[PDB]
């Protein structure tokens, strides 16, 4: 209805209970929505219930300025057809040759350090900047958008997608994620060993790191309750992996830099729930 604020059709991937109230998590969004398991919202939990267990849309509505979920609709069969093709499990490899394996670490860092310099609120960056300081929402693109740079000079990476109760701080704010990711880059050590980082500024200013001390990172219990509950690596080109194994493209960075424009001004902790970014497509 009117009243309540359209969020649009989504998946929902995760359901629990914490704290007398139901927290889930929808497909893209790393964000958590609530709703409380009153006799009233009975039938919305259901459906939530079963939407996640066979990874199926439906129709949310938020009470205004919150991310507690007011009312849940079904989806139409179009709905339903629409998001088992982008959320699919066809694996679509990458189409052009890249070196997936970066040859020393002068590289790594050379890499780290053009990724870097496309952050927005630095002089360096070309637009649409990565949101790096707007860590609310958005890591999908972020990440998308670190793995072109690589592309650009010739290299294909991973992602590692890690889900759990999840929270982060910047050193001033906390955020709480349902799940986030990043490029997790192999390169060879000085002894022509593979080894492999992560890449994320939005959480490692410094360079690159390892996945576990990246994990590590997202479940800062200084910010309040956390746990990884699961990680799982895939193909650079992967937008976004389901908790059901499904992959989510974004193959031109259509959607990827349509959500950077979208969060381009943000910075911090704030706005929370992010900016609707619905109406980028793919």
């Amino acid at each position: 209805d009117s009243k309540l604020k359209d969020f649009g059709k989504t998946v929902p991937v995760g359901i629990d209970e914490e704290n007398g109230m139901i927290k889930v998590s929808f497909m893209l969004t790393a964000q958590f929505y609530e709703i409380k398991p009153t006799k009233e919202n009975e039938q919305y939990i259901g459906m939530l219930r079963q939407a996640v267990k066979n990874e199926s849309p439906v129709h949310i509505f938020l009470k205004p300025n919150s991310n507690e979920i007011g009312k849940v609709e079904s989806a139409s069969p179009e709905d339903v057809r629409y998001f088992k093709t982008i959320l699919t499990k066809e694996v679509k490899g990458q189409t052009n040759k890249l070196a997936s394996v970066i040859p020393d670490v002068a590289t790594l860092n050379s890499l780290f350090n053009q990724i870097k310099n496309q952050s927005c609120g630095t002089s360096t960056a070309s637009s649409p900047c990565i949101t790096f300081r707007y860590p609310v929402d958005g890591c999908y693109a972020r990440a998308h958008k670190m793995r072109q740079i690589l592309m650009n000079n010739g290299y294909d990476c991973e992602k590692q997608f890690v889900y759990g109760n999840l929270k982060a701080s910047t050193g001033t704010c906390c955020v709480a994620w349902s799940y986030h990711v990043a490029i997790l880059v192999s390169y060879k050590n000085a002894s022509g060993v593979t080894e492999k980082r992560i890449i994320d500024p939005s959480l490692f200013s410094s360079g690159p790191v390892t996945d576990t001390a990246w994990r590590n990172a997202c479940v800062n219990t200084s910010c309040g309750s956390a746990s990884v509950s699961s990680y799982a690596n895939t193909a650079g080109n992967v937008y976004y992996r389901s908790p059901s194994n499904s992959y989510l493209y974004d193959n031109n960075l259509i959607n990827t830099n349509c959500v950077l424009t979208k969060f381009s001004l943000l910075s911090g902790c704030s706005p929370s729930p992010a900016p609707d970014v619905s109406s980028c497509g793919f």
